C-alpha cells in the first residue's frame, strides 16, 4: 500500500463497487480473500441473496 492503507487494494475495491457493493463489504472481502479482485465479488455475492448467472446453460453432457 501507499501512504499507509488498509489491507485492501483500492484499485480492486472500486472496480467492484461499480457493481453496487458497499465499500465496507468489498473492502473487507478483498482483505479476506487476500486482495483477490475476483474472489472478492464471489464472497460479496454468495453472502448476498443472489443467484449465480453463468451465461447460457452449456451443460457437461446431454444425459
Amino acid at each position: 500500500g501507499s501512504s499507509g492503507s488498509s489491507g485492501v487494494d483500492e484499485k480492486a475495491l472500486k472496480h467492484i463497487t461499480e457493481m453496487g457493493f458497499s465499500k465496507e463489504a468489498s473492502r473487507q472481502a478483498l482483505m479476506d480473500n487476500g486482495n483477490n479482485l475476483e474472489a472478492a465479488l464471489n464472497v460479496l455475492l454468495t453472502s448476498n441473496k443472489q443467484k449465480p448467472v453463468m451465461g447460457p446453460p452449456s451443460g457437461p453432457s446431454s444425459g
